[PDB]
């Protein structure tokens, strides 16, 4: 078997065991800023990646197992205007040399062309967009920017969301929730992924964020803390 | 700091670090039956309990700190006739003295008289009493059968529903869901829950339940698998 | 499969999870206090012992496999003076009913008569009896005072050791190390245990200590911290 | 605070979190091959070494904090003949972009010149070169071939060697030990050393090893397992 354990309270303003991607940069105070921030306030056309330096084990062809996961990570999510929202945050797996894809709708998971790429993420969207349901919402992506499967969110402008994902091999079951403890409410989303017909057997994990492609539609999407384990047998 | 943890994938026909109470055993192949089965069949007026051994600290008076834990089972509810089901299982806290307390939809947690215990518990309830909301629901109760907080739970009749548990302490915040991996379907709950008000410092934690008061009102009760953990700093 | 696990940076002074006996308690500052102090010094012909409230599943009959466990703890043994000792202190595995044994030489493990009890320990021996090696040492022992392994140990009065123990299932091999950081001096010892032949399935784990049935043989026994896991598969 | 964790119970053919250097392979069934074996014979001239993926923080200059850790592996050194053996296999921690220096005596770790790099390492020396005891060893070895510490090490043919490896950052002890399941036989050398003035903040951590440069000096250098934990806080 292999075990596979990360956990920061914060991260480190030049984190070495962190590959940050696009605008992602780590805050003197330790927060994981996915976009771009200028004099404080969110700027639009802004795409961050952050993932873990070392590749997850999720699947082994010659002995045919999938690896059971848990992360728990919380993240802010603010914006100058509430009704003006765009795009969102993603947890996701790629394979270990991706590299950002489109920005804004996209959330530099995702692009174009029957040239789809390997990627399963959580995603939480704040923009309804022309492939998307009409609220904001949680879902559960499986190589394409529309969701297998999504659950309406209530976002709540700047406040801390505590999120936990896990994945159950026996079963192929992804869970996703999300809890605000501000006001102790919950959402939480499940979906049957094969993560065999989706990803390569080692894959990458972290964080991508897009803010919006006009000025009036801006927000911070900022990674607070991170812990993940991975166990394949 | 002090931390626990303890992972059972199954349990031990005679297990030594839970104690069992009521009419709870654990089956030869590895089962927590919480309640009474005979001839493979639930019997009614029926109440298990199950017990870690070693207390957990959650939290101190002297340092006035608050411990964070987490916990994750998967368990089971048969019932013969789906439309009349009772009473149901909760994980639950309590001081480390803890003996079962009244049965049917008490859960084996609670009783009456000004003299409620202190139990906090998470309640997988599938019968609506007086006391309760209409339909079967996951409820966060504090020293009360009455819920604080609870969701709408579209309980699988005989399908394994996966359970994740935690509190964090820094914001008082505890978070219940519920996934049935079998169709990927979720149910989430959360409540800000102050531990050092509704508990002792020192606590046993675990799981009960109860089989109907009626013949027609039947159902198992059996936790497949367990792990915990608890930091107290 | 099984896993236990606790870790106490110091101990609680009304510690629920650590059954005390004979004279043991946890001083306000968190130590372990095996054995008794008076005024701040130690006294002779005492004893005591400190078990984890859970009983360690060590082996199952049924499966027929074997508990691998590891463990690392920092003691200090202070004496008004370095030539004169007794006796010692040791970590040790027995039956989960477990009472102090002999006193003085005997370590509060072990007695006399054929009927000798089950419990396997490293003990930190620091007077010679009729049945030791002559100079201080730690010993391996399987049911019975004398060490059925050891190695010569320089004794630091005062120093803080830290010690590590692991049994490996598959070897049966336990190992047991000893470091001052002060010095950075080292000891170790290791033997062939079959545990299943030594110890029943369920066992409880700890430590004893007792100081000498003289005046002139006196000195502490403190804990100050405790870390251990064991995995049954 | 940043804790990171992995477990290999054997390692992965091709493994996207073992950076493998210079002839460093893993086999068919799982080894980790660090010198060369050309028809199940080890060869000389040969120089391998392997580290995890991801950079460890071992201490921070701004917040003035050094990381502790611990580190268990299994590893074979077999040589045909038993009186002639070269060179030996090290544990150790370098710049996260360390490539591989000297061979032979040097361990692919050291080399020449007042421009000595910065590694520490924990050898497993099975060659007594003009800088060593005459005796097989066990070194600690900071930023220099010649270790500060060792201990003479009954060196077994083919046999399978135990290794415990912990660093205690608050008194600056660094303790490894060897033990022999065959036969229950330990050595273990501890040594104060301040990684913060050795090191650098981050470091890349693994296993080096060198056949001997004589036909008559060869032997194999396999890791069978590997265990490693570290926290910053
Ligand atoms: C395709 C795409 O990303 N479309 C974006 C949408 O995601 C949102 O950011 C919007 C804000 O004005 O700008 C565009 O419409
Ligand atoms: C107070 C109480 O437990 N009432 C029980 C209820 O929980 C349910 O089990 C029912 C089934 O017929 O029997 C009684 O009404
Ligand atoms: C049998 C026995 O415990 N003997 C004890 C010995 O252990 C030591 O404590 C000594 C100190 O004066 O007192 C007695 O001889
Ligand atoms: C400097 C150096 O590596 N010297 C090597 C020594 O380590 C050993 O391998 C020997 C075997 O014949 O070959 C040389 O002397
Ligand atoms: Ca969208
Ligand atoms: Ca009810
Ligand atoms: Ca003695
Ligand atoms: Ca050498
Ligand atoms: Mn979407
Ligand atoms: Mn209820
Ligand atoms: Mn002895
Ligand atoms: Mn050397």
């Amino acid at each position: 078997s292999e075990v596979v354990s990360f956990s920061f309270t914060k991260f480190n303003p030049n984190p070495k065991d962190i590959i940050l991607q696009g605008d992602a940069l780590v805050t003197s105070k330790g927060k994981l800023q996915l976009t771009k921030v200028k004099d404080g306030k969110p700027v639009d056309h802004s795409l961050g990646r952050a993932l873990y330096a070392a590749p997850i084990h999720i699947w082994d062809d010659s002995t045919d197992r999938v690896a059971s996961f848990a992360t728990s990570f919380s993240f802010v999510v603010e914006a100058p205007d509430e009704s003006k929202t765009a795009d969102g945050i993603a947890f996701f797996l790629a394979p270990p040399d991706t590299q950002p894809q489109k920005d804004g709708g996209f959330l530099g998971l995702f692009n174009d062309s029957n040239k789809s790429i390997q990627t399963v993420a959580v995603e939480f969207d704040t923009f309804s967009n022309t492939w998307d349901p009409s609220a904001r919402h949680i879902g559960i992506n499986v190589n394409s920017i529309e969701s297998m499967k999504y659950v309406k969110w209530g976002w709540e402008n700047g406040k801390v969301a505590n999120v936990y994902i896990s994945y159950e091999a026996s079963t192929k079951t992804l869970t996703a929730s999300l809890t605000y403890p501000s006001n102790a409410t919950s959402y939480i989303v499940s979906a049957n992924v094969d993560l065999k017909s989706a990803l390569p057997e080692w894959v990458r994990v972290g964080f991508s964020a897009t803010s919006g492609l006009s000025r009036d539609h801006v927000e911070t999407h900022d990674v607070l803390d991170w812990s993940f384990t991975s166990t394949l047998q």
